[PDB]
């Protein structure tokens, strides 16, 4: 991170698959069922 490798590093790795937008969109572009 900028901080340390670990809490941006998360959120990086949660934002990859949680950011803001594509998650509205991750339920129905990525559409698990």
């Amino acid at each position: 991170d900028v901080r340390l490798a670990k809490t941006l590093g998360l959120v990086l790795a949660v934002l990859l698959i949680c950011w803001f937008p594509v998650l509205a969109l991750m339920a129905h572009s990525l559409a698990t069922t």
